[PDB]
């Protein structure tokens, strides 16, 4: 049916505009901890300790698959990873404060795009 074809134009549209989200925010992570998800040999219990990991790769399977339905799928995933390490990682630690720091700058990003997704629709 063509509204069957309407939603897909739309579905594709907002995975191009994930894409850009994705990429920004990547941009916000120079060091790249969060590019990959963390090592089960190089830390065999984090399993035990995080039960949803997520990652940007991870990310990006998902967004090439057009898995996204909306935004706030897209931001759940993105908050996992800020919000995995966190928990796992102190205070005091590169990670912990890598986090802090893509929060604080993907805040943005995602300030603007939820607007984008509202006015395109």
């Amino acid at each position: 049916s063509m509204e069957q074809v309407a939603m897909e134009l739309r579905l594709t549209e907002l995975t191009r505009l994930l894409r850009s989200v994705l990429d920004q925010l990547q941009d916000k992570d120079p060091a790249r901890i969060f590019a990959q998800p963390v090592s089960l040999k190089e830390v065999p219990d984090y399993l035990d300790h995080i039960k949803h990991p997520m990652d940007f790769a991870t990310m990006r399977k998902r967004l090439e698959a057009q898995g996204y339905k909306n935004l706030h799928e897209f931001e759940e995933d993105f908050d996992l990873i800020i919000d995995n390490c966190m928990k796992y990682n102190a205070r005091d630690t590169v990670f912990y404060r890598a986090a802090v720091r893509l929060r604080d700058q993907g805040g943005v990003v995602l300030r603007q795009a939820r607007r984008e997704v509202d006015s395109i629709g």
